[PDB]
């Protein structure tokens, strides 16, 4: 996260850190708890991931230093990537991780509500992007989970900012015209969480942008409300 500040423990209890153990263990991407065996994240996170066996999901983490060999984690049973996904810039950048065991909810780890299909017309004015990503173009994964408040940008304005791309209604953009605050490397797959009527909703999934926090280059997020039926199809299968 560029231009953010340290989060307080328990502030974003749906936020997870997804680690890979191959070739060595490291943070790969962010993700959000949406159900007791389900993590919602970005499809592009899994480029070259040949098996869910190399993955570890850590919940209730503020600092990456809380993670050692003896730290508990959730194994991944299945990686579900949207069938239309080709690359982040073309959309459908969404994936589900089915966990091997159930998450016990508490004050350190609990799910975030998905947006309502009836709330496609609501205007979110209190949106935040979180993660352990870079704070600048050439940096490293941060120890402390960072947060930054960012305004949503209309599809029309985001399209003007990305001349050679097609910004679809399955994408949602966020950023300041002057830049300064944005997601960066290591934040992808994490949430864009918006508070509406005292309830937090998972509005976006950190997906891509041209560089980080540049003037007139908003962050591009998977527009979660457009995938609510896809999520339910995969998580509520008979
Ligand atoms: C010590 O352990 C490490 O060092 N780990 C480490 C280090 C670096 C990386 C990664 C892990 N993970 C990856 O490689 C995976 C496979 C994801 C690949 C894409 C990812 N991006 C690109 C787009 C993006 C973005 C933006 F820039 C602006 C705005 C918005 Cl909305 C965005 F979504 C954010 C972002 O996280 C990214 C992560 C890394 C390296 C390069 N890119």
């Amino acid at each position: 996260i560029v231009g953010g500040t340290a989060s307080v423990r328990g502030e974003w209890p749906w936020q997870v850190t997804l680690h890979t153990t191959s070739p060595t263990q490291r943070h790969l991407c962010g993700g959000s708890i949406i159900g007791n065996q389900w993590i919602l994240t970005a499809a592009h996170c899994f480029y070259g991931v040949e098996s869910p066996k190399i993955l570890r999901v850590y919940s209730g983490i503020l600092n990456q230093s809380e993670i050692k060999e003896d730290t508990s984690f959730f194994g991944v049973q299945e990686i579900i990537i949207h069938d239309q996904y080709k690359m982040a810039e073309s959309g459908y950048d969404i994936a589900l991780l089915k966990l091997e065991t159930t998450v016990g909810y508490g004050d350190s780890q609990r799910p975030i509500c998905l947006p309502s299909k009836g709330d496609r017309n609501v205007i979110y004015t209190d949106c935040w992007v979180t993660g352990w990503g870079y704070r600048k173009l050439r940096d490293k994964i941060q120890n402390t989970l960072q947060k930054a408040k960012i305004p949503l940008v209309t599809n029309e304005e985001c399209q003007k900012r990305y001349r050679g791309h097609k910004i679809t209604h399955k994408m949602i953009c966020a950023g300041y015209r002057e830049g300064g605050k944005d997601a960066c490397k290591g934040d992808s797959g994490g949430p864009l969480s918006c508070k509406h009527n005292e309830v937090w909703h998972l509005v976006g999934i950190t997906s891509w942008g041209e560089g980080c926090a540049q003037r007139e280059r908003p962050g591009v997020y998977t527009n979660v409300v457009e995938y609510v039926d896809w999520i339910l199809e995969k998580t509520q299968a008979v």
